[PDB]
């Protein structure tokens, strides 16, 4: 398995080096096309050929950035998902429905996110130390989209209280730092749902979302519908399903 | 100015040969690739319909980059070449070849036309040979030399012969082909057949002569001249009765 995965990615990344060579073709080729013509001599049949060549490198040039992409998301799917998957999974397990005395044995001995990015940290370094930082970036990147996907869906099966929100809040902060750190790459839209969940699940009581929506939405633009504010509040067992049905969204 | 235009051009178009042979490397490291990618059992439906498209897309390119080439070169000899070339083919024409030995001597002792039209070509190919690859260099000298064959037809049908003029014909062309089988390959033979197929006529001591060669008399030769192109090239001949010509059974 890890053989094969390997083997995967040094294969899509000696494309990215064939396929940066042929982009570095097409750029002294551009420049021969216009020396070529410079003195009077290639008519209109060469100089449609040549630029129809040209166009047609554009083309396939644009393909092999697909395919990479393409390449390195199936990889994604295939080989880390079933690894990141369990690791995110773990967070079911730790309760978020806490009292104080919970809470501070969370701040001595940390139940999840450190763990969780010393797991990541571990796997990122395989691919680091065998891809150049193109095809390290974008896998990177899928990775991180990833996470974002996988950590929204075991949230929405949690159950929080006031200060397990607490909890949530400080633990996506921390792994928004570590992923942050790890690419070029803002990765603020990625997490904007968690973000705005992890809002949600820190409300003092229902009604308060109020504050933030609608007309006192102000600066911050929504990517929750109404009907995901609702899944999101539900998760508080605190707050009355009754209350959240009848809230005017 | 045009000698350094002329050779900017080649130059660039050697150029655009080396690119497209690097693509053609390219696209073997990458078939090689394909293959390997899917080879362990990773890799979906998207992922092997991308690459084939772009294998084949680098196919489609690699042909336009031959064509590309060959246009060039055509358009290069027809521009640059042929305007050296035509005036220095067209001397032949101010060359009597309708002469007697004492001409005939003279000739031998310096040489009116084709040795100093060789100089002249030898000066081309030198430069040509010095600054290309050997298959951009091949493909022109072919080109050069189907020009050549074709512009040196068209001047012996304006010219006057008689016998001892076609013997001269005979060494001037013998030269000349010589000469181009040293920076061309073997095809020479054909691009020159009708040529010497014409030399034959002009050396013949009787209009009747042609009938020892032609049609059931041809053995191994195949002619590449028609009964009007041969009736026209013994016509060339002032020694030669048209009645005698018009008789022949071709």
């Amino acid at each position: 398995t890890d053989e094969a995965k390997m083997s995967f990615l040094v294969t899509l990344n000696n494309v990215e080096v064939c396929s940066e060579n042929i982009s570095t073709l097409k750029k002294t080729l551009e420049s021969d096309c216009t020396k070529l013509f410079s003195q009077g001599i290639g008519g209109e049949q060469a100089q449609a050929k040549f630029d129809s060549c040209l166009s047609d490198l554009a083309a396939v040039s644009n393909k092999f950035r697909d395919l990479l992409q393409e390449g390195l998301t199936e990889l994604n799917s295939t080989a880390i998902k079933p690894q990141v998957q369990p690791w995110i999974n773990s967070f079911f397990s730790v309760s978020h429905n806490i009292e104080e005395e919970e809470f501070n044995d969370y701040e001595a001995n940390d139940p999840w996110v450190q763990q969780f990015i010393l797991n990541l940290e571990q796997q990122m370094a395989e691919f680091k130390a065998s891809l150049s930082p193109v095809i390290y970036d974008s896998l990177t990147g899928l990775m991180t989209s990833l996470v974002a996907v996988e950590l929204e869906k075991v949230v929405l099966k949690s159950t929080f209280n006031r200060l397990g929100g607490l909890q949530f809040d400080k633990e996506l902060r921390s792994l928004i730092a570590y992923l942050t750190t790890v690419t070029t790459w803002t990765i603020r839209d990625k997490f904007a749902r968690l973000s705005q969940m992890a809002t949600i699940l820190n409300l003092e009581r229902v009604t308060e979302i109020l504050d933030y929506w609608g007309p006192n939405s102000g600066p911050l633009t929504w990517r929750l519908t109404p009907a995901e504010v609702r899944q999101v509040l539900a998760l508080r067992i605190d707050f009355r399903s009754e209350d959240i049905k009848r809230l005017r969204l």
